[PDB]
């Protein structure tokens, strides 16, 4: 019964990840919006040191969010998250059981995390070459199961890690967001809608199909918007190689 | 069923395995790959990725350069610590309690998305140390401060950072890595002053430890490991 208040962001794919595996578990919890790039609270650094988003706190008496307890544990890093939400709610098999499928879903968010999510951030901020991250989307593509299901099988919270990012990158190509040039934006949009990425597409149709994803997606529409507001997607900068 | 890991020593990856094996107390075997010189052509069958550590788990029994299609192929380092800690939940690889679980989860994150990088660019391009060294104060700003390990009792959290950290000390006094004699000077005397005083007493803490003991080959040993490494480029530094 202890609270859970979880510190987000429209634009995030961080936080949408936590939100989506809270909206899974069935939780009671509170989100409180942060407008962490252009104007942080001076309270924000004791929910979260590191001043990023999300931001989660748990337990302790019940506050206002922009007055958070001292009592209340400060949970840092959205994996950490993630698993702690499947930790607190068992019930909701959040998880596999099985050990082998259960590091099935580790190693996707490892997959992610370790060659795909660098390189949606250098292709969209830095402008780098598409190339590589085309490669390693194929790679993460691969490890998904061949004839349809989530990344373990049964839903769990490495979907919840994987989706957020995915489901931007189609609206934000189509809106032209992002700092790489116009050969790689279409090169982009024309891989993305080949037979080569059709696993991919299935996954996030999936995904969103789900009502975790409905009821923490904006829209493509607003998503965009709050895209355009973030200070490093520089509009009318491109970079070019 | 069986374990096997595909491992080589100058790897702070597949350290990081031995060390939750050791912990768990499980039957393993072990098996040398010279991964960035001469992979062997079977390598990708166990893991595409071409990385080390690789693990197979199940299957029948067969010797580790044959193989089996029936064992199931893990990837990823910190994949394999969170499945060793599911395969055996009586070693306590990781605490019951949420809280003091999602500490050792949020260990693993910090190290992995703040300081790791740090280390690969000051030991792989020579880039400035000072952000690298205040990575690290971060990190140990998250230990508890008056002692233990991250999550209070070891975990696996400690497994997955240790590797790094005990490698840092010797390489540094080798001279190992693409970073000037006077950011080399710079660290070695940051890391022995009273500001890293608590990550020294982690380091110690870890390597006291019988995993430790027995998943390193001893320091001068692990530095001529290191040595091989082409991204070391022993003999060569950049400066300024
Ligand atoms: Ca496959
Ligand atoms: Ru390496």
């Amino acid at each position: 019964t202890k609270q859970i208040t979880l510190y987000t962001a429209t634009f995030s794919p961080y936080a949408h990840r936590v939100r989506i595996a809270l909206e899974e578990a069935g939780a009671e919890y509170t989100t409180y919006d942060v407008d962490i790039l252009r104007n942080m609270p001076d309270w924000f650094p004791l929910v979260n040191p590191l001043k990023k988003i999300p931001a989660m706190t748990f337990g302790g008496p019940e506050v206002p969010p922009d007055q958070p307890s001292p009592e209340s544990a400060k949970i840092a890093e959205s994996l950490a998250m993630l698993e702690f939400i499947a930790d607190l709610f068992p019930d909701a098999k959040l998880l596999p059981t099985d050990p082998v499928l259960r590091a099935r879903a580790r190693t996707f968010m490892a997959l992610y995390e370790n060659y795909v999510n660098g390189q949606f951030r250098d292709v969209w901020f830095l402008g780098t070459p598409a190339d590589p991250l085309l490669q390693a989307l194929e790679m993460l593509q691969g490890a998904l199961p061949p004839d349809g299901g989530f990344a373990a099988g049964e839903w769990s919270i490495a979907d919840a890690a994987v989706i957020p990012f995915l489901a931007r990158m189609f609206p934000y190509l189509e809106a032209g967001l992002g700092l790489y040039s116009k050969e790689d934006g279409v090169k982009m949009r024309k891989a993305m809608a080949s037979e080569r990425f059709a696993r991919i597409r299935q996954y996030v149709r999936d995904c969103r199909a789900r009502p975790s994803f409905a009821n923490t997606w904006a829209g493509d529409a607003e998503q965009v918007e709050a895209a355009k507001t973030v200070p490093m997607l520089r509009v009318g900068e491109h970079h070019h190689h």
